[PDB]
């Protein structure tokens, strides 16, 4: 269970730090919402980490598919540096993104 459930045209702006939906409300209108996506998600050694923050900060080719794949998952990608400064292809499913009443939240 995600934000995406509950939420239609999400896509990221702000150069991909930025995570816009329009999110179901408690009386069912659909209202904008946005989540600055660095103040959660951070790079740890190459890896996208939840709880982190940042991540956009020396990220490449970053873009968002909000139904990727059969099972239509929100998944974030991203070459992320590690601690040696290579970069690699990472992943990570939006899920831990909720939508609490029309608002996009971290949970
Ligand atoms: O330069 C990236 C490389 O440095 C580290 C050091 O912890 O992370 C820093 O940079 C990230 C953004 O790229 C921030 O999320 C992180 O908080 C900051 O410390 C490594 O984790 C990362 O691989
Ligand atoms: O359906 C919109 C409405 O549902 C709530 C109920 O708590 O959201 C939760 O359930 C949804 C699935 O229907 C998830 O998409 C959502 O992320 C989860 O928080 C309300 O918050 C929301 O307005």
């Amino acid at each position: 269970m995600s934000y995406a459930d509950s939420s239609r045209n999400a896509v990221l702006t702000n150069g991909g730090r930025t995570l816009r939906a329009e999110c179901r409300n408690a009386d069912g209108n659909w209202v904008t919402s946005e989540l600055d996506l660095d103040t959660i998600i951070g790079n740890n050694d190459g890896h996208f980490q939840w709880g982190g923050q940042n991540f956009t900060e020396t990220a490449e080719d970053i873009r968002f598919h909000p139904k990727e794949g059969a099972a239509e998952q929100p998944i974030l990608r991203a070459r992320l540096r590690d601690c040696n400064g290579e970069f690699h292809d990472r992943d990570v499913n939006l899920n831990r993104i909720q939508n609490v009443n029309g608002r996009l939240v971290f949970q």
